């Protein structure tokens, strides 16, 4: 369950479209030390050293990803929920060799559905970045040779209560390549210290 008491993940994916293929998904615990990856994100300021300090720890998540790389519109897909009405503030930091290489900053008011909030961010259009990156990725001959390269490529989403300036949940992704056969996959771990 990646989520806390005021805010939770129901659906997450990152697809291209000519059906939809999806590279990661998420539809809806073991621990993790945060100071395993530091270095993977940046640190002299609004770093995860930084948030994980402010805290709260509980709202600090990590998912690995084995992506699936063998299949356009290239789209982010994600849905929070919650009890609470709230603006949240989305927050996405791409980071290459510890360094931010791209940050995407949305806004979701909340949406009445079914006795609670919904908050849907759809078809929002993967940056050139990624796009780009993939694309790349895709030209690789082996799958070792894919995790070498992604094994120095982060990012780090933050969702904040946008009137309230509070962190609400925190997560922290890296990736590897799945092969045909196995799907993709993700295992998703709690940041304590
Ligand atoms: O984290 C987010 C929030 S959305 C966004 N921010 N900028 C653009 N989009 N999206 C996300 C997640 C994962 C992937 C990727 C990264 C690797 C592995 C696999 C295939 C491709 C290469 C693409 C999954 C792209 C995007």
């Amino acid at each position: 369950g990646l989520g806390t008491a005021r805010l939770q993940l129901v659906e997450f994916s990152a697809f291209v479209e000519p059906q939809r293929h999806l590279f990661v998904h998420i539809s809806q615990l073991e621990s993790v030390d945060v100071r395993q990856i530091y270095d993977k994100f940046p640190e002299k300021k609004g770093g995860l050293r930084e948030l994980y300090d402010r805290g709260p720890p509980h709202a600090f998540f990590l998912v690995k990803f084995w992506a699936d790389l063998n299949w356009g519109f290239y789209g982010v897909s994600s849905q929070y929920e919650s009890l609470e009405h709230m603006t949240l503030t989305c927050s996405s930091k791409v980071c290459s060799f510890g360094k931010q290489v791209v940050e995407k900053v949305e806004t979701e008011r909340a949406q009445l559905e079914d006795g609670r909030f919904v908050y849907r961010l759809l078809r929002s259009p993967m940056c050139e970045y990624l796009v780009n990156f993939l694309h790349k990725l895709r030209q690789l001959p082996e799958r070792y040779m894919m995790n070498s390269v992604l094994e120095n490529f982060t990012i780090l989403q933050v969702v904040t209560n946008r009137d309230t300036q509070e962190l609400l949940l925190c997560t922290a992704y890296v990736f590897e390549v799945s092969t045909s056969e196995r799907g993709a996959q993700h295992h998703i771990y709690r940041l304590v210290r």
